[PDB]
């Protein structure tokens, strides 16, 4: 289905809250290409359960912020935001919706 921020049947790996996005980092297309990154930048580091061990929340933010990542300045994935929620995101904004996707479930 098309319902952004909602469970689809594909989408059954993370949380399917796109809408979330500014919210995980502090930014959405206020940002440049630049800021954008940044925000999620320090918070990778910052979120890393490498660098927070016993925290598996710590993970599920890096989760989280690893995916607003892109979409709040790249139009691509904000638009697979719009049919997929955290899930093709994670996918779509790391590796490609046309690539990595098409591979996955």
């Amino acid at each position: 289905m098309r319902s952004p921020g909602m469970a689809d049947q594909r989408q059954r790996s993370l949380s399917t809250s796109g809408e979330s996005l500014y919210h995980v980092l502090g930014l959405d297309k206020n940002a440049t290409s630049d800021d954008i990154k940044k925000s999620y930048r320090k918070l990778a580091l910052k979120y890393h359960p490498d660098k927070n061990p016993d925290n598996p929340e710590a993970a599920d933010k890096f989760k989280e912020i690893n995916n607003a990542h892109a979409i709040l300045t790249d139009a691509t994935k904000r638009n697979i935001y719009d049919k997929y929620g955290s899930l093709g995101l994670y996918v779509a904004e790391q590796f490609g919706e046309e690539n990595v996707n098409t591979y996955f479930v």
